[PDB]
């Protein structure tokens, strides 16, 4: 079929019909739809004026304003606020009442954008295989990033989370113009990775998106893990202030300085250093959301509440730790280098500052029974990437699984442990899925480019498609218009069991408590231990 021109808001628009076969199955794509006025430096999103006639969205818009790869120039533009629509359309009816899946991407919330992730082979955040297999409509869209979309004084002059309010006002144009395009507005279901699934789990905690959330999959990313909310945002601001000439006296002098700014100096203004240097890497991105009272009103471990009419899906990968942890200790993937242990005390060192040498202790403790398996070898190093995977997505993401069951309402929630291989491990053993790697099965890859993957990976990437648009569809991942592997079983505090997705789903695939152990340490010790300042 096809839809042809498409009523906004804004005004009409055309987007462009693809053929999928040649029995009449198509997608009709638009990219480049602007949900949001052309953007002000520091500045909250607007509303858009609209255009005349008809907007032909057939083209990808600027990323916005962003630090380049090399943070050595910057590329994008403040002029980004669009979105892009895939509806999966059939040989006869046009599709309607369609589950709506909206994308938020991640980038440590310093880059990327809607179509981000691409190549000479194809972007990655495309939905048209998400759109088709699934038959749901896929919207991805760009959010401000970096300190055009998180500088912030921690107070009035400059709130911050100017990102995370673009990305409310793409959710909220969805919901007030996805009917036309075939899309139940009371169906939408946001999902995004790593800085995507923090931000899919802020936005269901903030108060601003009452009634236009219907459910959310937060893949690697919740609003607890550590790395989200800047604690002293003031600092990072100053920072930037000196580097750009602005006076870091007066916090509103400023704020004000900086909103006049070159929006590319401000861009340019921190450099993240090398590789293996100093501390973790959490100790460097600085440029994130903020609790303002406002948009994210308090802590967000006191928000739940807000989230309790929407199913949640919440998961990390096997090891989603791997990378980061061969960045603060490149031991880890050299066979023939040591991992010590006053090594490994340095770091928990650093990941514990709030809580003093008491809280590196307890945490050294609990992390080192090991009976030395492997001092240096197989055993301590890999506890180093546990320790990672722990600390940034496991317990977080554990901890708002429940937080999230225990203020439920008529939501449903469900667990997730992302463990397919996409790569040969260093050990043998290490076997899983890093940081990221789920992006390239939850949007078809294998399928998109089957040249490029093998067989079980075509398999994985059909079983967590199918999942996810059956939850989109109704809120339980096992019903819907596809077939799943496997029964999956909504987390209780009680059974509080996840699902292993990998290329041999069977029954065994629910599985229970993951290292409650350290779920336990961090809760009920940690968490209470005295703050020292």
């Amino acid at each position: 079929a096809k839809l042809g021109a498409v009523y906004t808001e804004g005004g009409f628009v055309e987007g462009v019909n693809k053929k999928l076969g040649l029995l009449g199955d198509s997608v009709d794509i638009f990219k480049g739809i602007p949900f949001a006025a052309p953007t002000k430096a520091l500045e909250n999103p607007q509303p858009h004026p609209g255009w005349q006639g008809t907007l032909k969205a057939k083209n990808f818009k600027k990323r916005c304003l962003q630090a380049t790869i090399t943070q050595d120039s910057t590329y994008g533009d403040e002029d980004c606020l669009y979105l892009n629509i895939w509806v999966p359309q059939g040989r006869k009816q046009v599709s309607r009442d369609l589950p709506v899946m909206i994308w938020i991407y991640g980038g440590a919330f310093l880059m990327g954008s809607g179509h981000g992730a691409n190549f000479l082979n194809n972007y990655l955040y495309d939905g048209e295989e998400i759109a088709t297999r699934g038959n749901v409509i896929v919207v991805t869209f760009n959010y401000r990033v970096g300190p055009l979309g998180f500088l912030s004084t921690g107070d009035a002059n400059l709130p911050g989370n100017y990102g995370l309010r673009d990305q409310h006002m793409a959710i909220a144009w969805v919901k007030r113009n996805i009917a036309a395009f075939g899309g139940d507005p009371d169906n939408i279901t946001l999902f995004g990775e790593s800085a995507g699934g923090a931000s899919v789990s802020l936005q269901t905690l903030s108060p601003y998106n009452k009634g236009l959330i219907r459910r959310a999959i937060s893949q690697s990313g919740v609003a607890l893990s550590p790395w989200v909310i800047q604690k002293n945002p003031l600092f990072w601001a100053k920072k930037v202030a000196e580097k750009v000439g602005c006076p870091v006296g007066d916090a509103a002098r400023m704020a004000q300085c900086l909103k006049v700014t070159d929006p590319r100096a401000l861009t340019l203004a921190y450099k993240v250093p090398l590789a293996g240097l100093e501390y973790p890497m959490l100790h460097y991105v600085g440029f994130v959301p903020v609790i303002d009272g406002d948009f994210i009103p308090d802590d967000p471990i006191n928000l739940y509440a807000n989230a309790a009419d929407i199913d949640y899906i919440a998961g990390t990968n096997n090891m989603d730790g791997h990378i980061f942890a061969s960045i603060d200790m490149p031991a880890i993937n050299k066979g023939n280098k040591k991992v010590t242990e006053e090594d490994f005390y340095k770091l928990v060192s650093e990941f514990t500052i709030t809580k003093g040498l008491r809280g590196a202790k307890t945490t050294f403790d609990v992390y080192t029974e090991s009976w030395a398996q492997d001092p240096s070898q197989e055993n301590k190093k890999k506890t180093v990437v546990d320790f990672e995977t722990d600390v940034l997505f496991l317990v977080p993401t554990e901890i708002a699984l429940a937080q999230h069951r225990a203020n439920a309402k008529s939501a449903k929630t469900y667990a997730y442990l992302f463990s397919h291989p996409s790569r040969m491990p260093v050990y043998p053993k290490w076997v899983g899925a890093d940081h990221a790697d789920d992006i390239q099965y939850v949007f078809g890859k294998p399928f998109a480019t089957p040249t490029g993957y093998r067989p079980q990976d075509r398999t994985v990437s059909k079983a967590m498609i199918a999942y996810w648009t059956n939850f989109a569809k109704t809120g339980d991942p096992n019903m819907g218009d596809s077939a799943v592997p496997t029964h999956w079983e909504p987390y209780t505090t009680e059974n509080s069991g996840y699902l292993e997705i990998t290329k041999k789903m069977g029954s065994s695939s629910m599985k229970r408590s993951l290292r409650t152990n350290f779920l336990r340490y961090w809760t009920l010790t940690y968490l209470a231990l005295p703050t020292v300042t």
